[PDB]
DNA sequence: AAAAAAAAAAAAAAAAAAAAAAAAAAAAAAAAAAAAAAA
């Protein structure tokens, strides 16, 4: 709102449901997505392969 | 005319900034165990 830049709040709420889904803060980073409970394939295809 | 030493050609060889997590070392209070004084 500081841009004056409209988003929907369903694409917003849907990412802060995600990074508070473990319990802690779960960051969009290398440190955050790859200490998940993924599959090796989905983690080595964004970082540190 | 046959045998040996030095020079030159051919072939293999080795020489940038940011940010987060983990490891480490000095410190520091706490707690359990051992030695000494007194009743």
């Amino acid at each position: 709102q500081f841009y004056g830049l409209y988003v929907n709040y369903r694409h917003l709420a849907l990412l802060c449901d995600v990074m508070t889904a473990k319990g802690h803060l779960m960051a969009i980073t290398r440190h955050g997505i790859n200490r998940q409970d993924t599959g090796a394939l989905m983690r080595c295809s964004f970082e540190e392969t």
